[PDB]
């Protein structure tokens, strides 16, 4: 019962109705700025609005190109190019692609997913168009910045068991790649999530330019002058989750933290973290996932991190957000490095909080100088430098495992105590901590 149709115009009044299947004919569609207007094509955004339930759209073949200036076509307004309201909802295959690189007046997301138990499956998206675009998180991400921003996020997952399936999600924007506001029981599954980086050195050699950071001496949101030897991503986060938002069900708005999120065979480059789910409540599940070469891997505060890998060039592979994290249980991979070491945390995983079940694993033999498994301690991190961000740094680590199946060195700090740790070799580890048992394995 599939009804074919073969413009834009004759797709969008399908968006309003329930259980329809609906197929738009493979070709490219484009859309410019002089298809925004009260007597044009794309009179409100969000353009695309699905409102309707129990509905199928087939984007098959379809390359669908949105030019960026239509982020400035509704005044000072969030711009959203596809928005889900309805339920049971599938959404396949579309190839979306941001054409220039204009951002917005105000900010703007690609696809923001509201409502109940739909899905987003094989997407193609390319996400551009924002400001400041080069220094990532450097000069503010929320208000008082010191650079004005206007984001453009990738994928918002929000309402209630929503999924994402499959997809390719490629930003050269700065926004999130992937996040959850107010999203219960999300799930992002076999997506490939890419940002792209550059140094906090070429970022300082802006010096004398004239750029937006050479105005302000360079001084960054953290409170201090953006220090050299690290690598940023352009991109927010891979998949980030929030402990706030606001999502629509069934016409009622809801105010709620993210829960419940799972992360199932995923892979993340390029982005500022990987999986980085420690402000979402409930359970917290990752599987299957690699991360490569972003500046930090896994955070998810409390739950399980299983078979998941990620290497340890710009920064580290596991970070316990606050010392009040608590049963964070990880299996993780310290993977070959994707790309020259540029790590300036000086640290392969920063470890506090209790009750946690750790356990590295690693074939790597050659080992910069500069990494370790730090239990407690004060972290080089970026972000935390100076009494930045003071409750993610400086914390206690008390009654965890720590299973370095690899040959990194481990510093556990004075904060630590009633740490187990079984190494490969004993001999680069440092015990400052109380009451701290270290023993010897095997290969």
């Amino acid at each position: 019962q599939t009804t074919t149709v073969y413009s834009l115009e004759d797709l969008l009044p399908y968006l309003k109705q329930d259980n329809v299947d609906v197929k738009l004919a493979p070709g490219t569609y484009n859309v410019n700025g002089f298809d925004v207007g009260e007597d044009r094509l794309f009179s409100t955004t969000p353009l695309f609005l699905f409102e309707g339930s129990n509905s199928t759209y087939d984007f098959t073949d379809v390359k669908l190109n949105i030019n960026t200036v239509v982020l400035t076509k509704f005044g000072n307004n969030e711009v959203n190019e596809i928005q889900i309201l309805g339920n049971n909802n599938v959404l396949k295959n579309l190839k979306l692609e941001d054409i220039g690189t204009t951002a917005p007046s105000n900010r703007a997301q690609s696809i923001v997913i509201d409502g109940r138990d739909n899905r987003i499956e094989g997407f193609h998206l390319t996400i551009r168009g924002s400001y400041p675009y080069g220094y990532g998180d450097a000069f503010g991400k929320g208000g008082g910045s010191v650079i004005n921003h206007r984001k453009h996020s990738g994928v918002l997952i929000r309402g209630l068991r929503n999924h994402l399936k499959d997809c390719t999600i490629i930003s050269r924007s700065y926004g999130h790649i992937v996040f959850m506001q107010a999203a219960s029981y999300p799930t992002v599954e076999g997506c490939y999530i890419e940002g792209e980086m550059r140094s906090t050195d070429d970022m300082l050699a802006e010096e004398g330019t004239g750029s937006p950071a050479d105005k302000v001496d360079f001084m960054t949101v953290w409170g201090y002058k953006l220090p050299a030897g690290y690598m940023m991503s352009l991109q927010a986060g891979g998949i980030r989750a929030y402990n706030a938002g606001t999502t629509y069900i069934d016409g009622v708005e809801i105010q709620r933290a993210t829960d419940n999120p799972t992360v199932l065979n995923c892979t993340i480059k390029n982005a500022r973290t990987g999986v980085t789910l420690a402000h979402a409540n409930g359970t917290k599940y990752v599987e299957g996932c690699t991360v490569l070469g972003c500046e930090n891997g896994y955070s998810i505060g409390s739950g399980t991190v299983v078979n998941c890998g990620a290497d340890a060039i710009y920064g580290p592979v596991f970070k316990n957000t606050y010392g009040s994290d608590k049963g964070y249980n990880a299996d993780i991979t310290i993977l070959p490095p994707s790309d020259a070491y540029y790590n300036g945390h000086d640290a392969v995983a920063y470890i506090g909080g209790s009750n946690h079940n750790l356990t590295f694993r690693s074939e790597i033999t050659e080992i910069p100088s500069n990494l370790k498994i730090m239990v407690s301690g004060d972290l080089q991190g970026l972000r935390v430098l100076h009494g930045s961000n003071p409750s993610q740094n400086n914390f206690a680590g008390t009654n965890i495992v720590l299973r370095n199946l690899t040959n990194f060195p481990v510093d556990l700090h004075s904060d630590s105590s009633n740490i187990t740790v079984t190494s490969c070799d004993t001999d680069n580890i440092t015990d400052n901590g109380t009451n701290n048992s270290i023993e010897a394995i095997d290969c």
